[PDB]
């Protein structure tokens, strides 16, 4: 098994993915459009689902993709099998990385393997709010049907910033991620890493939705509200030092010779999806009323009009 499998779905995921590229081999992409290939899309890392004969992609119909893709995702999960450790990148308010992704997670989950997913809500529009909506709801069914904790990593394309913003952060969260799972490292093992993700196994919370927070040091750690499990990264074994009270905690001792960080912290909370509910939530509340205050126009038939069989009217 590969130490780190990442899966690049949709859009979002194969953009991130060409921008990520280089900074680690045994990554894959799965999306329903050919367009979205880019240079470093080959045959042996690309899957593409076709539609009854072309892939163009499901223009953020979520319901079409997931009939689509769902039959897909054993064989798909067999050509590229789960690593040690599994990092699934998405979109929220699109159709197919929003179905692909979680799929994957919920059969991945099924089979006892540890994954992350690096996800991204939006709301530009009905649609797409309606995507990141029931995204959010996916992450709560997977986690109950595969009955393991179902780890997000969550980014908001907040209306107006630049999506490459959004982007350099992920890559950030991404990078450290790869440096967490490489095994390189004193006193964190595969199966230390393996209940920090799997932390219900020890610990009576509900099995539902978590938020994974990536902290540059202490302090942002340190903010972290109710963290239920932290895996943490020192250069220095001096510095280890519990941050909070916290269920499970994990450490590791990174090549300081290697590695110019001081501390990471990977701190998994339950709190903080509450904010992402409330946030779509809100947005829903205001789509809702723009949508009951839109004019409906009176129709330009007559009862007294007659159609051809084609819609041909007459005056
Ligand atoms: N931050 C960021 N957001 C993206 C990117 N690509 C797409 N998105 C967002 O994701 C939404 C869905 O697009 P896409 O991921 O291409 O949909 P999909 O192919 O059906 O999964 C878009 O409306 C954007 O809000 C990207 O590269 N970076």
């Amino acid at each position: 098994k590969v130490k780190t499998r990442i899966y690049f779905c949709g859009g979002a995921g194969f953009r991130i993915g060409e921008l990520f590229h280089g900074y680690h081999e045994d990554v894959c992409y799965i999306d329903t459009s050919v367009q979205n290939k880019h240079k470093h899309n080959t045959d042996d890392n690309t899957i593409i689902i076709e539609a009854d004969k072309r892939a163009i992609g499901m223009g953020k119909d979520r319901k079409a993709a997931a009939e689509l893709i769902s039959a897909h995702i054993p064989a798909i999960a067999h050509h590229f099998p789960a690593g040690d450790t599994n990092i699934v990148v998405y979109s929220m308010g699109g159709a197919s990385g929003s179905t692909i992704g979680p799929s994957l997670v919920s059969h991945l989950q099924q089979q006892g393997e540890v994954v992350v997913s690096v996800v991204i809500g939006s709301y530009d529009s009905d649609i797409s709010l309606r995507n990141s909506s029931g995204s959010l709801k996916t992450f709560e069914g997977v986690s109950s049907v595969s009955k393991v904790p179902m780890i997000i990593n969550y980014h908001e394309n907040v209306e107006g910033i630049p999506q490459s913003m959004v982007n350099q952060n992920i890559l950030e969260v991404l990078n450290a991620l790869v440096i967490l799972f490489n095994q390189e490292h004193q006193s964190l093992d595969l199966m230390d890493i393996t209940n920090w993700a799997h932390f219900h196994k020890h610990h009576d919370v509900p099995v539902q939705t978590v938020q994974l927070h990536v902290c540059f040091d202490r302090q942002e750690a340190q903010a972290i509200l109710d963290p239920i499990s932290i895996a943490s990264l020192y250069t220095d074994p001096d510095r280890d030092v519990s941050i909070s009270t916290v269920l499970t905690r994990t450490t590791g001792y990174a090549d300081p010779e290697k590695y110019d960080f001081d501390q990471m912290h990977f701190v998994i909370n339950g709190l903080s999806i509450e904010d992402i509910r409330k946030r779509l939530e809100e947005r829903r509340e205001m789509m809702n009323r723009a949508k009951a205050n839109m004019r409906k126009r009176q129709s330009t038939l007559d009862v007294d009009d007659q159609a051809t069989s084609s819609g041909l009217v007459f005056d």
